[PDB]
């Protein structure tokens, strides 16, 4: 018989050895093993495709010692059968005449699964039949990427657009006559196959595509016949990195024979294996440039809406008009929905990751759509993807951030009413490993928002090697000295909401009042010190996660006063009180480059203009920001379930790529 | 009072009053309240203040944008017993033109625990690090134990639980304002247990968090506060487990006005990770040898308990479960180990295959001190490989570099799809990658009845350690070496030798085998066929092992071994599986029990020459002169039953590996 696909050959002297070996492989040959026992030194001879590496520990004639080991490898395939050899030549001591020869012929076949682990936009071969098996992170890592399939049977149409998946070729060569022994088998666990789809196209430039692999078929077979297979198989994940899985997808070609003998079970000699990851959904802060700005026109085309689209024009993005859902809950565009991407070597997605807290979602051509799910539903539940914030990169105590670092919101401590972040959307958040997440302080707020006491601005600073962000924090603490000081001034009749109508104040639940009496209301000044206490909790825990300094914190003049939740049934009814902004916040702007759209305060008003509106600009304006105030006094107060002119805006996708962090 | 501030803005018109936690800085803006003329000031404060100006008689220049932190090195006797005063200065001026002045209260509010690893809490003076679990000879981290032990009271015995305390220190007229709250998440708390000894009798503890309790409030009255709390695992790792487990204590200041509700000011956290699940190679030194004799002491557990005591090794009655299969004490248990700074435990893991009412009664009776912990398994059946006994722990390698000083756990499996194959189900497979610490390895056993990788492999012990070498060897089943073997014996003239000569003949009868002659056995075809089919398995296998565990040819031995593929038929014939599996032909050399260099190996009943098994003279000429001392066990019908049938088994105790678990770098 033939020592075939066996990893030692033991040589023999009376009679030659064949063997069939599949390249990349290494055959240890015992030199020693059958050499006579007068010998003392060998040479070996081989053929062209044969690599001959002697172990340690013109003729060459080296020392036979015992053991005496050498591995013999194949580069490319054999054309024919036995086309290949190595001879080892014994000699004696001091004879010159050879005492012995061991023969061995071999067949080299090819099989090999490659995939483009060296993320240069190609299937590359990998020399490292073990590294391949591996995934590393890290500028000096490498691994495939598989892109999530973000567009809303055994045979699918794929067109050139969203061909665009990841590629994995299958190459077979050999001489025929040993090809047609075996059979191959493309496969994977049954627990991977249920996270990815692998199509192969039916017939080349067809764009008919044929599901071989997928969550109903961890297995395929393939038929050898003799020829030089060259297969392109064409893979798609189909979940984000999650709880219970990594992200990470092997498939393995193996060969079998089958048997000759209907008692014998057939035979495998070999596997070939290749690992893809899943890209991650990686989310943009709003210190990146504005693409698109999608606004629900809630029947309020005006104010909000005219501004902001306004806005846009002035920072060079596109508007796209949503459509309101009639079986979602009011600033559902914001609340319940997020822009983020996952980018991979071969092409970047940019989507809609939405968190149903309650489906027809027409977004502009090219971005998809995701539906992450949630366990808590209520109207001010802290479990939507809306309860996020996503800061600037950031370097942190030498660790670095490129693509930022999500924060969301929670109750910092068991309180007895406290809400948080449901596990299912934590955990979905947690597994995608680019954006660590960091844990703030939000349930003190009615919403839950941290929108409402923090924002982050870009600044150029970068050209000069600066954080290039700068980080906006309320301070009821600083409004208060900022009254203070107009009161010094003489300018106590001032009056907040001034420009500002009756059925506006009486109907958002406000009565204005001047800086004599804000400043003298008692339960106002308690609730607002509960407030600060509440925001420099979060100031310490930014400082601490973001590796911000106060070089980096601007504090915004901002007031609010707590409220009980009235939006829900009282069998639901919290019996704490939650915190509201008290006027427009300015905090929740939105963001452009320098061009910032900030909520109008309707402050109290000195020589007719808002002394908050005064105050803000001469706080960004030096800074290089252009501070734009919308007047929409309903639209920022609105209630927790009541509708409103909501807004969300694309943003370009990190240029770092995500797999050259190391997590 | 900016008490738990961040930052604190100065004044010159009134002076600042604040509380600081110990550890937490504040920084301060000394130029925001700087006069516009000045351009230096003097910083002074008292001893328990430390400042720290940084930024990119003594006078320092003033920037604009000067900044300085504050830290509190020990708790303020009184409140605002501490001050920092800055005074600026104009230029050209003698007399200073203004001062701020800030009085600081220090409070200690600190969750310790044994972060550095040595059986000690320890305070950790960087309090955001003690957040952290760091592997590695240079990493750090409190680790945790599971209880493995087949208000509650706790003997000292068994109060060998990892440490937790806590301390609050500060003037009374302060702390008496706030309380704490020592929590840790929903999912969190149903993976531990922490207990707190009460002040009356310290047998007696009360369970202050636990898997029905994620939160636990005590009352800060008095200047001092100071409680040891014990804490335990109850799981190992798993697929929805990474092991971590951190504990906080929050400050609350209550709220006596309803309208606002209560304030959180402070929050101190600490990490423990659990140990995870340690196998142990028989390369280890034996410390007790366990035997279920099933009512049989002549050939198996009388030669076994022999080699026990010529190893210097205990030996431990088992009895015998009626409940379950034979041989369910090597191939349903195995022996572990967690280990922790202050105490390794070694345990029992029960995989139960005997059924989901596999019932109330796990008569199991351990030597004192030994552990004992289920894991759930899917497949139950008879030929199942969904169990602890399809798994064989590596020694300790080195693979490319990377080490596994743990050695690495094996697992048979089907290596591809195959119609009729089997393996480990994914929740023991997910139990077993979950440790981090003996990277599991797939094997090729599908081939097999029993899916067993020790009926063609094994580790011995060698002590080349002493040279610098591996210090193991890898024997491997080679029925091509037994064929080279029978044909050097029927060249010599040996053909007319007789396998199982010294046999009789009710023991062939029942064991379903028939004693043949070398010259028949080297003339059976489909004995040929079915060992080179034997031969192919093993020849992958060998490959995988090379690579994954970094071997050579030199670390490998090829041990004569012939087997025989039969149909399954100790079960149902409407479940049997249609293909055939291999089964020891002769009692299988390889299933040796490995004691030091005492070498229990089965006695095959080999072809016999002048008198002598060539088996055994084969292995004894392989092995002896390597320092191992080969001892022969006759029990032929032990070494033959069926995969259900009742069996004498052995399942042996070894030392826990030397190298700590949490010094390695997974």
């Amino acid at each position: 018989r033939a020592m075939s696909f066996q990893s030692i050959i033991h040589l023999s002297l009376d009679s030659p050895v064949h063997a069939v070996c599949v390249l990349g492989t290494e055959i240890c040959l015992d030199l020693s093993g059958c050499a006579p026992q007068k010998c003392q030194c060998f040479t070996i001879h081989g053929s062209g495709r044969v690599l001959i590496d002697v172990a340690n520990t013109a003729t060459i004639w080296w020392p036979l010692s015992d053991p005496t080991y050498a591995t013999v490898k194949m580069t490319s395939p054999s054309p024919s059968v036995d086309a290949d050899k190595v001879s080892v030549t014994y000699y004696g001591p001091n004879e010159d005449a050879p005492v012995g020869t061991a023969v061995l012929y071999l067949t080299g076949i090819e099989v090999s699964l490659e995939v483009d682990i060296y993320r240069n936009g190609q299937v590359e071969m990998s020399s490292d039949k073990q590294a391949k098996k591996k995934w590393i992170w890290g500028p000096s890592g490498w691994g495939a990427i598989l892109l999530v399939n973000c567009n809303p049977t055994k045979k699918v149409i794929f067109s050139e657009e969203i061909t665009n998946l990841s590629q994995m070729t299958l190459n077979v060569q050999g001489p025929s006559c040993i090809l047609k022994k075996y059979r191959l088998v493309l496969h994977t666990s049954k627990e991977e196959s249920k996270k990815a789809r692998v199509y192969w196209p039916q017939k080349d430039n067809s764009s008919t595509f044929e599901l071989v692999l997928g969550p109903d078929q961890h297995a395929y077979t393939l038929a050898l016949l003799g020829n030089h297979l060259k297969e392109t198989f064409y893979v798609e994940a189909i979940a984000f990195p999650s709880a219970e899985f990594s992200g990470l997808i092997s498939y393995s070609v193996s060969l079998v024979e089958e048997s000759q003998d209907p008692s014998i079970p057939e035979t495998v000699l070999y596997k070939d294996t290749v690992v893809f990851r899943v890209a991650p959904c990686v989310f943009i802060p709003c210190t990146q440039v504005p693409l698109e700005v999608y606004l629900c026109r809630e029947l309020q085309l005006q104010g909000f809406v005219d501004t902001v689209t306004k806005l846009s024009e002035k920072s060079n993005s596109q508007v796209a008009s949503v459509y309101e859902d009639p079986n979602r809950l009011g600033r559902w565009l914001q609340d319940e929905m997020a822009f983020c991407y996952t980018q991979a070597p071969h092409k970047t997605t940019s989507l809609i990751l939405d968190t149903p807290q309650a489906m027809k979602y027409s977004l502009s051509p090219g971005i998809g759509y995701m539906i992450q799910d949630t366990e808590d539903h209520k109207v001010a539940s802290m479990d939507s993807i809306g309860n996020l914030m996503v800061s600037p990169p950031v370097k942190v105590q030498g660790k670095e951030y490129p693509l930022g670092r999500v924060l969301i919101g929670s109750s910092f401590y068991p309180s007895a009413e406290g809400r948080a972040m449901s596990k299912t959307l934590r955990d979905f958040l947690y597994a995608q490993q680019v954006q660590a997440p960091v844990e703030l302080y939000s349930d003190w707020l009615m919403t839950g928002h941290v929108d409402e006491f923090m924002c982050f601005i870009p600044t150029d600073d970068k050209n000069e090697g600066k954080k290039g962000f700068l980080l906006l924090l309320a301070s009821p603490s600083a409004c208060y000295k900022l009254f203070r000081e107009k009161q010094k001034e003489g300018y106590g009749d001032a009056l907040l909401f001034d420009e500002l109508r009756a059925d506006q104040l009486l109907s958002n639940g406000r009565e204005a009042k001047t800086i004599d009496q804000l400043l003298a209301d008692e339960s106002l000044k308690k609730q607002n010190e509960y407030v600060e206490k509440c925001i420099h909790l979060n100031r310490d825990i930014l400082k601490t996660e973001l590796g911000l300094v106060e070089q980096d914190i601007i504090e915004i003049p901002q007031l609010f006063c707590l409220e009980k939740l009235t939006n829900i049934p009282s069998d639901q009814q919290p019996k704490r009180s939650f915190a509201r902004p008290y006027f427009p916040d300015l905090l929740r702007m939105i963001v452009m480059g320098k061009n910032l759209g900030i909520p109008k305060p309707f402050g109290p008003q000195i020589k007719g203009t808002c002394c908050l509106e005064e105050k803000i600009c001469c706080l960004l304006e030096p800074l290089g920001f252009k501070c734009t105030f919308i007047n929409d006094f309903d639209c920022y107060l609105t209630e927790v379930g009541d509708i409103c002119a909501c807004a969300n805006i694309r943003r370009v996708p990190f240029a770092f790529k995500w797999w050259k962090m190391v997590p």
